[PDB]
């Protein structure tokens, strides 16, 4: 079998496609013939050797994959069945998606839903699944299209792009925040009602003027701090990222004076039930047009190059990896 | 009529009980003969001139009151009716409850709930109403007694005492955090199962060991930051306070890695349906023993002295003001 393999020569990560035997695969009760994977921000860090994502080498990266079951000892899954996986430590501490074959716990798999192609599941990937979870968080908080504008940060990215399209489809007025001017036409076509510059969110008072009924944040750090200060009374922010930094230098004022909810969204260990629900919602809520707009398809050996482009913020939308 | 009056000579607030004519009260549809009020942290800030709570002088402070309607131009209220009020800006921008009479909008009043005495309504006051809103937030998040331990910070105070008593009644295992060894017996008597020192909430990593299914925070600052770092995956913190400072020096990690919810709770502008629900729940969920254990009854003339004690963290439980 072939696989993208991370090894460490002199402490610096080297990535290259290599042949290896199925016998080397980690233990698990389901074996999957992988047809598609993707590159997420976390995959890019893993591949660039940045971020301390990988604590064991050599490692097959890729926190995502979709394919067909080769063999299964889990009674929920049968040989030939179409399945997908995102998260659960896969591609971090367990051999990953960017390989022709993977062996995992059946607990980590999701049956490919009726209404979603294996290829499109990967275009969504971890990033899109996370966006769906964020949207469901706003809904849980009672945030409706009629309540006001929803703001999306890091909007041109994988999570951001998906969130814009989901919110647009669901009827919300969407404001997209982006540090790049080249992404504007793209963002408008995704459904953004207006585009705002990243520099507009540098520093804030504890409370700013109320602007947002809802927010989906991929940035963290000072951007998230300012969004919080700008939330309408009873607004909700769904936070999932740290593209701008992991710190959260905020105050309790939006919370105790404006009754704001900050809902954290984790994709790695999302419970099976909510996980299944998110995938079913994606079938319903993501327009077929999104898949053509947001995706760039690459081959396995091109991953390191794109990993680099992702870290340097030189891409927009989602990176789909054909594994075949 | 008699009322506690706040005036500032030169950037400093002066508080004294004075006699005034009823005709000096602000305009409003409902005139109430006040029988009870209370002192909350916010009232103590107002009365001591700290916290920029009052921007208009002279002011009659007191964000709570309970009494009997003398006259009403509002068709929802009638002469002789028992009513209570918390919040709505009363005691901040509108002459408030620390007086023999108050005049207010019908919208700000709550008919005295069946089963609740006027005196007990004020032992509860804003502090207890807030604790109830915090408990309801944990419930909204699906935090059940079987799910794990709930921590209450600033536990010996007004909101904290009520919170401990409510959670205890509802069947939770409760941990109380206090910076005063002298409050431990009192906290145990309210139903706290575990008592921890505030000293243990001074430094923290972005993620600490997972300890709490839920939390009710009245302190903010570092204590809140560490509580966030200690939340179980999917845990919820209901935050309502700033006794320890208004800053929130935290990181996105508990949110994006552990799916934590931080729900802000405001008592001031709580809409009528939720506000009515909270009062109904309080009547049901606070044991009779609570009113006896938590309350210290003072007269209006004692208010300034007690406001000092509150700000100096030299009181425990709830301060009840007999106005009648
Ligand atoms: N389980 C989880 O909570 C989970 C799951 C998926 C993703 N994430 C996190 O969510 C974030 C987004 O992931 P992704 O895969 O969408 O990433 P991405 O496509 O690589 O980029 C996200 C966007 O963030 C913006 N950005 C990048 N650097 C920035 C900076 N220094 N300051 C402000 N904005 C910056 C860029 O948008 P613009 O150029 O338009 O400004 C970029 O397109 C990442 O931090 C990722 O690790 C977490
Ligand atoms: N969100 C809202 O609409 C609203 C409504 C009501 C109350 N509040 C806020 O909630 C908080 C509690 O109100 P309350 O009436 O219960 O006040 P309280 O009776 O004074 O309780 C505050 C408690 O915090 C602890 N504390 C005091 N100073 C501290 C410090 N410097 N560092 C760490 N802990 C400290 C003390 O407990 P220990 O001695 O046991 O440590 C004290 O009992 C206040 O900040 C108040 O403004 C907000």
């Amino acid at each position: 079998m072939q696989a993208l393999i991370l090894e460490q020569q002199d402490g610096k990560t080297l990535a290259s496609v290599q042949h290896l035997e199925e016998s080397q695969l980690p233990a698990g009760d389901v074996t999957v013939d992988v047809h598609w994977s993707s590159l997420n921000y976390k995959d890019a860090l893993a591949i660039t050797g940045k971020g301390k994502i990988i604590r064991h080498f050599p490692m097959i990266p890729g926190i995502d994959f979709a394919g067909t079951v080769h063999a299964s000892e889990d009674p929920r899954f049968h040989a030939g069945q179409e399945v997908l996986l995102t998260g659960w430590g896969v591609g971090e501490n367990h051999w990953g998606g960017l390989a022709e074959r993977a062996r995992v716990k059946g607990d980590w798999l999701v049956a490919l839903p009726a209404g979603l192609s294996s290829r499109n599941a990967m275009i969504i990937g971890t990033a899109g699944f996370t966006a769906m979870l964020c949207v469901m968080a706003l809904e849980d908080a009672g945030i409706r299209p009629q309540d006001g504008e929803v703001v999306v940060t890091g909007a041109s990215g994988g999570v951001g792009s998906t969130a814009v399209a989901l919110l647009h489809k669901l009827g919300y007025q969407v404001a997209a925040v982006s540090g790049r001017e080249s992404t504007h036409g793209y963002l408008k076509s995704l459904g953004a009602n207006r585009i705002l510059s990243r520099d507009e969110f540098a520093e804030s008072r504890p409370l700013e003027k109320q602007l947002w009924a809802g927010a989906i944040d991929t940035v963290g750090d000072k951007v998230l701090a300012k969004v919080l200060a700008q939330m309408n009374y009873g607004g909700c922010v769904a936070a999932c990222g740290l593209a701008g930094g992991f710190a959260l230098p905020t105050t309790v004022m939006p919370f105790i004076l404006r009754n704001v909810r900050l809902q954290g969204v984790d994709s790695v260990m999302t419970p099976p039930a909510r996980r299944a629900e998110a995938w079913a919602r994606l079938v319903k809520d993501l327009p077929e047009s999104f898949y053509a707009q947001a995706a760039t398809e690459i081959t396995l050996a091109d991953a390191p190059k794109f990993a680099d482009a992702i870290i340097n913020n030189q891409v927009q939308g989602r990176t789909l990896v054909k594994i075949k």
